[PDB]
């Protein structure tokens, strides 16, 4: 995976402790969780090639997460991968997003909640993962 090095949010539930790296550390009992329009922004070492996504939303079985995905090599403008995505809700494995392959420094997922309620709370993400679950090509 290309290596995320620096994690920024629009907001947080500082409450919970569900900040920001926590989408980033490798440890799926970890969320970052924001209510409302949202957004979370990925910054990687260096420009580089990406070609896959996998997310893995909390409580996926129950809740459908509503969200776009942009990139960037200067985080300022942005080009979208896709936008007014669902999550999956039919298993607990997450799901591996595919497109075609762009330079980025920087992913940006702007948030919209769930179809339960407003927030928008993501496990892991990842970047050019290996993770054995079938592509979802997303445009
Ligand atoms: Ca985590």
């Amino acid at each position: 995976t290309a290596q995320i090095v620096a994690v920024t949010a629009s907001g947080y539930d500082s409450e919970k402790g569900h900040v920001p790296a926590n989408i980033a550390d490798g440890d799926v009992k970890t969320r970052w969780a924001a209510s409302g329009e949202s957004w979370v922004q990925l910054e990687l070492d260096k420009e580089q090639s990406i070609e896959n996504i996998l997310i893995v939303p909390f409580k996926p079985t129950e809740r459908k997460l509503k969200f776009s995905i942009f990139y960037s090599n200067d985080g300022k403008n942005w080009q979208p991968l896709a936008e007014g995505l669902e999550t999956s809700s039919a298993d607990k494995n997450g799901e591996k997003l595919t497109f075609t392959p762009v330079t980025a420094k920087y992913i940006k997922l702007d948030t919209f909640g769930t179809d339960v309620n407003n927030w928008s709370a993501i496990n892991e993400i990842a970047i050019n993962s290996a993770a054995a679950l079938p592509s979802r090509a997303i445009k």
